[PDB]
C-alpha cells in the first residue's frame, strides 16, 4: 500500500492600490437592552444574542483564495 | 493500493486600483430589546437573535478563489 | 486498484479599477424587539432571528470562481 | 363715555381618570436630508422643513378651554 | 372718560389620576443631514429644519383653559 | 380720564395622582450633521437647524391655565 501528496501552490494573491486615507467612520449612539435565561451551547456554536455593530472594512486589496485538501483513507 | 494526489496551481488572484479615499460611513443609532429563554444550539449553529448591524465593505480587489479537493477512499 | 488525482489552475480571477471613493453609507435609527421561548438547533443552521442589518459592499473587482473536485472510492 | 369691562368665569375645566396604564412608545428612527439654499421669513411664520417627528400625546383629560375675549373703542 | 376692567376667575381648572404606569418611551435614533447656506428670519418665525424629534406627553390631567382678554381704547 | 383695573382670580388648578410609575425613556441615540454657511436672524425668531431630540414628559397634572390680560388707552 502506498500514498502520495505533492500539492503544489505557485499562486500570487497580490494586490496594488493608490492614495487610501480620507475614511471616516462615525457612528452615532445605540441602547442594547437582554435578558437570557437558560441557554445552552454545545460543538461550534458561533451566536450574537444582542448586538448593534458597526463595521468599516476597506482592504485596499481584499484577495481571498481558500482552499482545503481532504484526504481520508479507511 | 497506490494513490497519487498532485494539485498544481499557479493562479493570479490579484487587483489593482486607483485613488480609494473619500469614503464617508456614518450610522445613526438604533434600539436591540432582547429576551430568550431556553435556547439550545449543537453541533454548527451560525445565530443572530436580535441584530441591528451596518456594514460598508470596500474592497478594491474582492476576488475570492474557493475549492475543496476532497478525496475519500474505503 | 489505483487513483491518479492532477488537478491543474492557470487562472486570473483579477480586476483593475480606477479611482474608487465617493462612498457614503449613512444608516438611520431602528428598533428591534425580540422574545424566544424554546428555540433548539442542531447542524448546519444559519438563523436570524430579528434583525435590521444594513450592508454596503463595493468590491472593485467583485470575482468569486468557486469550485469542487469531490472523488470518492467505496 | 363710560365703559364697563366685568367678564365672571366658574369653569370646572376638571377630569378625573383610573390608572394611566402601559404606554409605550417606540419609534424606529427615519433617515433625513436638507439643503435649503435660500429662505426670507417674515412675521408670524409657524414652519417645519424636512421633519421626520413621532408624538404620543396621552392626557387623562385632555380638556382644552380657549376663551379670546376682546373689545376695541376707537 | 372712566373705563372700569374687573374680570372675575373661579376656574377649577382640576384633575384626578390613579397610578401613572409602565410608560416606556425606547427612540432607535433617526440620522440627519442638513446643508442650509443662506437662511434669513425676522420677527415671530417658529422655524425647525431637518428635525427628528420623538415625544411621549402623557398629562394625568392636560386640562389648559387659556382666556386671553384685551382691551384697546382710543 | 379715570381707569380703573380690579381683575380677582380664585383658581384652583391643582392636581391629584397616585404612583408616579415604572417611567423607562431609553434613546438609543441618533447621528447629526449640519453645515449651516449664512443666518440672519432679527427679532423674536426661535429657530431649531437638525434637531434630534427625545422627550419623555410626565406630570401628575399638566394643568396649565394661561390668562394674558392687557389693556391699552391712547
Amino acid at each position: 500500500v502506498q500514498i502520495v501528496y505533492k500539492p503544489v501552490d505557485l499562486s500570487k494573491v497580490t494586490s496594488k492600490c493608490g492614495s487610501l486615507g480620507n475614511i471616516h467612520h462615525k457612528p452615532g449612539g445605540g441602547q442594547v437592552e437582554v435578558k437570557s435565561e437558560k441557554l445552552d451551547f454545545k460543538d461550534r456554536v458561533q451566536s450574537k444574542i444582542g448586538s448593534l455593530d458597526n463595521i468599516t472594512h476597506v482592504p485596499g486589496g481584499g484577495n481571498k483564495k481558500i482552499e482545503t485538501h481532504k484526504l481520508t483513507f479507511r
